[PDB]
């Protein structure tokens, strides 16, 4: 139903989308914070788990990696920038085909369709070199991420006396995720219609409390879009706030000490949307890849089909496939320059006890 | 001459601004980073000591201390509010004491008035408890920052044959220094609406060639009214100052480049102990005022009691109305500030002649 031009018109702001949101989940996980207060010495195993997730993410950071690849950005505008230097040459030679065929001209516009297989390739082997290290460094937070979420659940099994009060917290969170999932998708369906760009919310949610301000957990967590999204940040945040407030009610009759025993898998969402952002850009490049080669393939038939030409007409019914393409990726080159080219705008939202 | 209020407008956003630099300082510190790469020995203590300054800055944070003072400025709208929901009532009194005295009146007037200072002693009081606070850490702060100082002082001195490089990178460094005071200077200077602006940068050194590093130094500065043109020229300089390390790096290996370069992890350090003097001098000036303020509202009862014909009254009137006509300004101020959502952003300082 669709040329690979009009799928990547798609696929590509969709890889992008993708990136941004596991930088701003790492953003969520080096902003995630506890302290020891009088907690008994369980907490030095919390502690060196969660380092372990945190030195993983400044890693990712140290090696460079921002907000997406630079490589893969670069060559989709590379093709994009080929399809522009090249067009009106292209129109010329198919007007005066479709006038009088000869096959010098012929040869002359096979040659600059052929132009667009180098820096297409340059993009599949992009992509391929981008997720391979993706997956090598993503394997390692998956597994930093099992062994907290471990030792949480075998220090919650211990606390016997407040079961009750820790599976409601959890239920809790398993909604924060849900709501945070929720955020992600509404803003997948919007994606077409805003205009384009990097913005970023890190949220910080307040647990086991001190009276006068501040806490001995702040615990975080990244999303972000590629389009204005204030809307739906906001129910996001209203989301949160609501859950927030439920824990704090299903933790009245628990003590400081232990909120903090009750509320330590909110350290877990943070590196959840690591992980889930991870997986989330492999299916995305998995999806890219494929069109990739959809649209090299496309520019290997017209290439054969000019080859074959012994007239006008057959040249011509080519140049619906180029106008088409050309079109497509004036549109790429636009969206693509907008977010290669965006201001990266980040804000922070503390969640707190809202209701006193 | 100005009146305690009219001081107040200059003061209390002035002390904002102080604490809103403090955290952009406090969130350089936690995004500087380092590895090992190839490294001696030195680097576990280098590594120590930079995770001593980080550990105090998320303790700052969980204690409760973002952008500002939320004690301070809760104090500040009670006093703003505490105007605004008694105006009408203080307004309506004057103006019938003035057409005819009466005690019973006066007396109402009066104790509308004293009702202005159980806020504006609270106001003193959450001033004195933040700023002690603020020095107990910020004198932690100051000896992790000697001890890390003192450490990569030692390890650049043994490496013997490359002084020229090192010096050369310590005083593009100091430079990053003086640039970053330029841009708070210039935001010194120049007053329009108001908000909470925070640009984090961070400093690309002993690069690999593929991309990445072995350190990334953050430093981070901030301020209540917008300044694109001078977080433009800022960062412009920094870039500057950037190319010219690795220019004047060259002839080092990524390992020599390691340590040449450490003293950029003090880059925001530097600013917090900055930052944590420019407040306590701010509340040190705001607390002044404030309670020139509280006298100010002792002499005006004092002379309201005083009082014993209708003049004596409407002489009182012109202090009440110019102090509500600007805590009227400072309420929507302080409203803006504690209303406002940060808006970050954040520049990556590197190499950008050849690409
Ligand atoms: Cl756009
Ligand atoms: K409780």
């Amino acid at each position: 139903n669709q040329s690979a031009s009009e799928q990547l018109q798609t696929d590509i702001p969709a890889s992008i989308s993708a990136m941004v949101l596991l930088n701003s989940a790492c953003q969520g996980v080096v902003e995630t914070y506890i302290d020891q207060g009088n907690a008994e010495h369980w907490y030095a195993q919390v502690e060196q788990n969660l380092n372990a997730v945190q030195k993983l993410v400044r890693q990712w950071r140290l090696s460079g990696n921002l907000y997406f690849s630079n490589d893969i950005m670069d060559s989709v505008l590379s093709i994009a920038n080929t399809f522009k230097d090249s067009n009106v040459q292209i129109l010329t030679l198919f007007k005066a085909l479709e006038t009088r065929f000869d096959t010098a001209q012929l040869q002359q516009l096979t040659s600059l369709i052929l132009t667009l297989q180098n820096p297409i390739q340059s993009l599949t082997s992009n992509i391929k070199r981008y997720d391979e290290g993706l997956n090598a460094w993503a394997r390692q937070v998956e597994d930093a991420h099992n062994t907290l979420q471990q030792t949480i659940a075998q220090i919650q099994q211990e606390e016997v006396s407040i079961q009750a009060e820790i599976i409601a917290t959890n239920a809790q969170i398993d909604l924060m995720k849900q709501q945070i999932a929720a955020f992600k998708t509404a803003i997948a369906n919007a994606q077409s219609q805003r205009k384009k760009g990097i913005f970023e919310t890190i949220f910080g949610v307040v647990l086991a409390p001190f009276t006068l301000g501040g806490s001995l957990i702040l615990a975080g967590f990244g999303v972000s879009s590629i389009v204005e999204a204030q809307s739906e940040i906001s129910s996001l945040q209203s989301d949160i706030q609501s859950s927030l407030n439920t824990i704090n009610h299903d933790q009245q009759t628990l003590s400081q000490d232990q909120q903090q025993i009750a509320s330590l898998n909110a350290l877990l969402l943070s590196v959840d949307q690591v992980n889930n952002d991870c997986a989330a850009i492999s299916r995305s490049l998995d999806t890219l890849q494929t069109t990739v080669l959809s649209l090299y393939n496309e520019t290997n038939n017209v290439v054969s089909n000019l080859t074959k030409a012994q007239d006008s007409q057959a040249v011509i019914l080519e140049q619906v496939w180029y106008q088409s393409a050309y079109n497509e990726w004036q549109d790429i080159l636009e969206v693509a320059s907008t977010l290669n080219n965006a201001q990266p705008q980040i804000t922070k939202a503390q969640i707190k006890e809202n209701l006193y």
